[PDB]
């Protein structure tokens, strides 16, 4: 401690070494958008090509709800048995548990359910995957000069992209937007009716005829003696073109004109799927969706992926140009520069105050030298802690500048002044300053560490967010304090100039501002003034009660948040066509949207990405999606050119002048969050009921909670509503007569109207699928039920109109689950001005009052936020209790910490007051701001009160006079610091451009908080201190202690 | 068949249990098919019962099998999913469609078991459906609706008939 | 359960169930002959119970025009049972079992 | 010596009689396609082979934890899993963490 | 696989099977001109053997009443073999194999002695549908990083040390086709790794004891005065290592770090 005062170079070594500890800790330090914030979930999906809702729920889903029993860290099971054949189970897990543990546990509990799958699934896999929706990227692929169409792009995408670009240094998961090539065989039921042939004979044709086969070997082992040759048998070989498949034989007629597949059906090298359509500005495109890598940098995934795409880009076909409709990278690149930028400004402004007060080049430089050693060395504190330098944490740094310089600054002042009051040599007066103010610095260390720690031990996403500042500003804190035991004190004695007793500077320079007198003159006004109030206490007690009270009322009338909203340079508008509509009407909507953006907002939009076929709730021709990217932030000025107004006028444009519900919107800051005032009610069927009853419950309840405009809000379903289905009940009697085979009827119905994955072939050197679906026009109109004939056992065909009754019933096309049992997703919300949980109480009261097998339970957003709920008061009571007891400790009593605790309201009342005026919100950034304010307030009170009690004690002076002296001499520093702060934090406060929701949010609460805190505390604290101490001890008295 | 693998103390439990199931699938395809179709459960477990909750019927007018069904209908889906449970032995049995073959009345009508099997297999299933206005349709098309097919059964009626 | 054991006698050469049964018996009587070292030397488990071979003369069935496969699967679904399909009770899946009736498989 | 070599999981299977480019571009590089996102990978070695044995050796960074490796990677293969053969899938398939160094061979 | 390395020759471009093979025999033949650096330069992989194509013509048999499945399977189980079920040997499960005998499966004509039973009851020779030729094929195709590669295996010539042969390898891999590159894996991979460290460990560790010295035991000049001693330590470790017959490996590196170590102690 004192010891390093007389080892200045040893100190230096610590300084240059730690600064380097910094630079080295910076160059290879990770950067992300935010820290990994969201609870990890793993999802299981399977593909049952052509099934209906009840089917993928009842063949794949339910036998699963029974065999993956027993994975640990159980939490909840949300599922969709899509009526497209996809079954999707998202297990969303408890925060921060290790994912991969879950992932393997599950993949090895499905292989328990595996033979208990249907065989078309069983052959087409089931996938278990750790999952988010956080696409780092969606990279488009297009051809400019209409050279290829969606399936060509898609095919190349699957054959020339996904193995070598995703070798680039920085990559996690890959997802292809489009369809891989598959050998597409389109059966004509006429040309199949002709030769009495049905799908089954076709199936059996391509299956038996198309493969590799068990060869054998000449000289096979074990051969027999004398042998002098060993060689391999080749055989029947899998096919290769569209050519080799038309030449395939199905049956030879007695006349000799053989019938090949080329005849009965049509042949094209086609797509494995024609569900979703991908349009880049209307032009054909197919796309890719990329997730970041396991601790990887976003910007280097960007440098290497974009370099890689540029490495195959001439080695791409003609017209084939890669596109970037969706990146979350420049937002982050620019986020970083804007935050450094503000910090740079903060540095310079702090230094400005620092000069225009200390005015001595070498003395004004010492605390400026103070800063790099401190940050750079803090980066070293981060590089070793396993976290990342993102916007938020480095924000903790820019925020930390105040609790950094504060210490060092105080010391340079205390020394300069003592050197004006005792005349001693640099080093000695310095020594006294360091030995008397040890308590100032170790005290601040004790309490700031005391206030930023309690937040790190908070839960949830917001809690981890807190973890980041805790560590940055505490490391920053402790190191600034500790530099204050090694660095700052030696820098204090040594690089600082010696002063004789009473130098004062008063108007002792003319061109450089006489200024100093004014300060000094003014502090006389200040000082006489504190005395004046000290004489008359009661008044100040009362007015305090005012500030307290105001602080309270005002706290209430300040509305919460979870995080601020962000113009990300990228937003999206989604489309929704009424039940059962087709792909066509949706596609009308997508290009019409594309018109709106490229026209009535032509200047703002750069590229639209139109997606037809799966949108929000699920997959389904009637559903659409649009990615709207903008021109770089430099060219979007006003209120009207930023995401806000754009979304407003977009959805404005579409709501009242269409037949379809189509909405435009802006994405959250955090790439997955609590939907704030609200929930996602899971309505669970527990009793032996069925889908009709839950839905009727949806009617009942959507009617039961929407009837309270005073508590509940947005009673809406998320999903697709109840669609028209076409039951074709086959009467088996009739076919058990006619000599037709059921397998023949079924598999023909299937392979005709759904289709069948039959075999595999080898296109261009890569294995792909072989599909035989009927053609368009022979299975698109109800009437086409007819054109299909079954070849009996005897030998003549039968119409479906010979055995098939045909009707329209009802079903929902997206079958939801919550833990293996029948469930329903009611998204919902509390009134904009009601807490969400109150809405939980009234909604639970309605959904309680529903039929037995219609229950209530919680999922997603309202789950974790229900268990980890009633705790925020407890931890901030702790941040406070740590403040009261820790400073009661560094000193040595009780009454003496109370007087410093009286300051927090002077601090709070300022964060509310300034923020309320702007329009900000008691969210996180205002919370971290709030804590920091507490810190500031107690700091300053530490300054003054410390000096007064010290004198009272160890030099025995009188209270009032000691408070006045302290108050007098400590005015100057308090002010130096505080000005450094307000001015350092300022730029954040008024800056627009990336995350300014963030900058502004930190800044405003922090600034106004600091102002009222000081400009009121420097008048209250001495009266806090005086009256506080005046109710403890008896004799003394007003102490003279010699 | 019950194969209990006891691991070195303090080892990673779950890593072990999962390792086991992805070594179940090296030997799994070449297994019997009556088994493969009747599942095998691999579950990390004590060497004894931790707890037993009983259920009985007040008026007694339920049979072991009835109560047992109820258990299976409203609770025992997550008891093996609590982040600490291996196998639960259910005291009872969940319901199954029980067809009790009469061997005289089967010799009567020229049919044997084999015929009963292939019968019920074929007559009882879901079926590969399709979609009206299937994708990819042609212009003007204004319909997409769900093709339902034959559905697996539901009552005692459907199984007698 | 205090001072004791769970002794495993493992067959290693491959002498099948019988030789093991007898070696274990030899042993179990051999330990009952030392009350000055052991207590309750008991085997834990079940012995060898009466089982009833229905040996099929494949030939007589190979002329006769019956197919063995069916004959097996019949004996089976008769006295053991068969898992055939799945159905939907009250909205929840269960199994499909066809076993013989009571009185037609007990003696 | 210490755990010196970078960690690899090897997959081997039998497709009796297949050719070099099938088992190279059907069985081998059919997995290495969803192997995007591996923790601490160093290099990748692979075999097609013309006797029906197919080998995909995925090799990662020293101490990147094996049991852990087979975790993320057997589950990154079990994602690349659909483009391999099913005749491969039916006859004995091994995913086993591997060196290539016989620690010992006893005769 | 041997003394120091396992040189991996990697395909990066879009050239070809044939052409690459020609580029590498080009290198393995181009290096035989160096007895003062290399010894036992050998190639890794299986090259390309004679294959025996048997095309079965489906039509001709699709009449004759023979079923394809039956012909496939028989061809197989004849010259490949089949796993059917399992049996119980001596108290242990084992497999069951049904393959032909030896002498009917070593020469092509034995195809003849093989007949497939049609639907009617008469057999058919393979010479009724099977054309047969001699073409070529590859067995086992090597890759490094998923792409076509060849390990030019080697050891250094008996003339001492292992790494000079590796540096000479780096000189061989220059005069070959546009798209043909070099990398090291295994023994020499690490020799890439523990080699090009020379700038970094010495960029850093040298600066660290400098500050360590200006530290607890103070001053400016003291670390300079002591630090001029580092060459004095090495030039003997270098002098000796050359004189004997050694090479700048790891053991010489620890040899060095240590030596500069005691030396810096002394001047300290
Ligand atoms: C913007 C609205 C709210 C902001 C104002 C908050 C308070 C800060 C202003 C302080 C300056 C005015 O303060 C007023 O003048 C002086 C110095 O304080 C004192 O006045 C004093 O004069 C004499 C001096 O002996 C009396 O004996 C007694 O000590 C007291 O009356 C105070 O009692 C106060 O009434």
């Amino acid at each position: 401690p004192n010891f390093f005062i007389d080892r200045p170079i040893f100190a230096w070594v610590i300084a240059i070494i730690i600064m380097l500890a910094g630079g080295l800790a910076i160059l290879k330090l990770p950067v992300a958008q935010y820290p990994t914030i969201a609870p990890p979930a793993v999802t299981i999906s399977a593909s049952y090509p052509g099934a209906d809702a009840k089917t993928v729920q009842d063949t794949v889903t339910q036998v699963i709800e029974q065999n993956m029993n027993g994975i640990d860290n159980l939490m909840y099971m949300s599922s969709n048995s899509d009526s497209t054949g996809t079954v999707q189970i998202t297990l969303t897990f408890e925060s921060g548990t290790d994912a991969d543990i879950a992932q393997v546990q599950v993949q090895n509990k499905l292989q328990l359910a595996m033979p208990l799958l249907p065989q078309e699934v069983q052959q087409q896999g089931v996938s278990v995957e750790k999952s988010s929706s956080s696409f780092l990227m969606v990279v488009g692929v297009i051809n400019t000069d209409g050279t290829m169409t969606q399936e060509d792009i898609s095919d190349y995408v699957a054959a020339n992209m996904k193995d070598a670009i995703s070798r680039t240094s920085g990559v996690g998961d890959v997802q292809l937007f489009g369809s891989q090539y598959a050998m597409r065989i389109w059966m004509n039921p006429n040309e199949l009716n002709k030769f009495q042939l049905t799908p089954v004979d076709v199936i059996t044709a391509i299956k038996a005829q198309n493969a590799q086969v068990a060869a054998g070997q000449l000289g096979g082992t074990p051969p027999v003696k004398g042998q002098q040759l060993n060689a391999s048998i080749i055989a029947q070989t899998r096919l290769t073109s569209t050519e080799e498949f038309g030449k395939i034989l199905l049956k030879v007629n007695q006349d000799g004109s053989r019938v090949l597949l080329r005849d009965v059906a049509k042949i094209e090298l086609g797509g494995e799927n024609y569900d979703i359509i991908a349009e880049f500005n209307g032009q054909p495109a197919s796309g890719l969706g990329i997730k970041l890598a396991t601790g990887a940098n976003a910007l280097d995934t960007a440098a290497a992926i974009r370099a890689e795409l540029a490495k195959m880009e001439p080695f791409f076909p003609s017209g084939l140009k890669i596109v970037y409709p969706y990146d979350t990278t420049p937002f982050v690149k620019i986020s970083i520069h804007e935050v450094v930028k503000t910090l740079v400004e903060a540095i310079i402004l702090v230094f400005l105050v620092m000069y225009l007060f200390l005015q001595n080049f070498r003395a004004t430089l010492i605390p400026t030298i103070a800063v790099p050693v401190v940050l750079l060395g803090t980066f070293a504190v981060l590089a070793a802690f396993g976290f990342s330098i993102n916007t938020l944490t480095m924000f903790g740094m820019v925020l930390a500048i105040g609790l950094l310089v504060d210490d060092a600054i105080v010391v340079v002042e205390n020394v300069e002044r003592v050197m004006a009051e005792e005349g001693l040599p640099p080093k000695e007066a310095t020594r006294k300053s360091m030995g008397q103010i040890q308590g100032a610095l170790v005290g601040i260390a004790m309490v700031l560490s005391a206030v930023f720690v309690p937040m790190a031990f908070f839960g949830g996403s917001t809690g981890a967010i807190y973890r980041q500042f805790s560590i940055t500003i505490v490391s920053a804190m402790a190191l600034s304090v500790l530099v204050a035991l090694i660095l700052t004190p030696a820098l204090c004695a040594t690089m600082l100039k010696p002063i004789a007793k009473g130098d004062h500077g008063e108007g002792k320079k003319g061109f450089f501002g006489w200024f100093n007198r004014m300060f000094e003159k003014s502090t006389h006004h200040y000082t006489d003034s504190v005395g004046g109030i000290l004489r008359s206490t009661g008044r100040y007690l009362v007015l305090y009660l005012i500030i307290v009270v105001g602080m309270a009322y005002l706290f209430v009338r300040l509305p919460s948040s979870f995080l601020p909203d962000e113009d990300q340079g990228v937003f999206m508008t989604m489309v929704q066509l009424p039940a059962g509509a087709t792909q066509e009407r949706t596609q009308k909507v997508l290009n019409e949207v594309t018109h709106y953006y490229l026209t009535k907002e032509k200047n703002n939009v750069e590229s639209v990405f139109a997606v037809n076929g799966a949108g929000a709730a699920g997959r389904g021709q009637n559903t659409g999606i649009a990615f709207v990217s903008l021109k770089d932030w430099a060219d979007r000025p006003g209120e009207e050119n930023k995401v806000e107004a754009i979304t407003m006028r977009a959805t404005r444009a579409f709501s009242q002048i269409k037949d379809a519900m189509v909405f435009a919107f802006n994405l959250p800051a955090i790439v997955e969050l609590g939907t704030a005032t609200g929930f996602d009610f899971e309505l669970i069927d527990q009793a032996g009921l069925g889908h009709e009853k839950l839905t009727q419950a949806r009617n009942q309840l959507l009617a039961e909670a929407a009837k309270h405009p005073d508590m509940l809000t947005s009673v809406r379903p998320n999903g697709l509503e109840d669609t028209p289905q076409f039951k074709i009940d086959i009467d088996q009697e009739k076919a058990q007569a006619l000599g037709v085979s059921i397998n023949d009827i079924n598999t023909t119905l299937g392979a005709a109207w759904g289709g069948s994955y039959v075999n595999d072939f080898i296109d261009r050197g890569r294995v792909k699928k072989v599909y035989v679906m009927s053609e368009a026009k022979y299975r698109m109109l109800p009437d086409d039920i007819g054109d299909w004939y079954v070849r009996a056992a005897d030998g003549q065909m039968v119409p479906f109109s010979a055995f098939s009754s045909s009707r329209w019933e009802y079903g929902s096309p997206r079958l939801e689950r919550y833990n293996g049992l029948p469930s329903m997703e009611i998204l919902g919300q509390a009134a904009p001005g009601k807490s969400t949980g109150e809405a939980m109480e009234l909604m639970e009261q309605l959904a309680s009052k529903l039929p037995t097998g219609v229950g209530y339970d919680w999922t997603g957003m309202s789950y974790q936020e229900r268990l980890s709920g009633n705790q925020a008061p407890s931890l901030y009571a702790i941040s406070l209790i740590v403040v009261f007891l820790c400073l009661a400790a560094l000193y040595e009593s009780w009454s003496i910490p109370f007087s410093v605790m009286l300051v927090v309201p002077l601090g709070v009342i300022g964060a509310l007051l300034a923020a309320t005026f702007r329009g900000l919100t008691n969210d996180v950034y205002f919370q971290v701001g709030l804590l920091t304010t507490i810190g500031l307030s107690a700091k300053n009170a530490i300054l003054i009160v410390e000096f007064a009690k010290d004198l009272m004690d160890k030099e025995g002076k009188g209270l009032i006079e000691a408070t006045l002296d302290a108050v007098r001499m400590r005015l100057r520093p308090i002010l130096m610091t505080s000005l450094a702060f307000i001015l350092g934090v300022m730029p954040l406060v008024i800056s627009t451009g990336a995350g300014s929701g963030a900058q502004n949010a930190v800044g405003t609460g922090v600034m106004g908080g600091m102002v009222t805190a000081t400009v009121l505390a420097i008048f209250f604290v001495p009266v806090f201190f005086v009256v506080v101490r005046r109710r403890f001890s008896r004799k003394n008295e007003d102490i003279e202690h010699s």
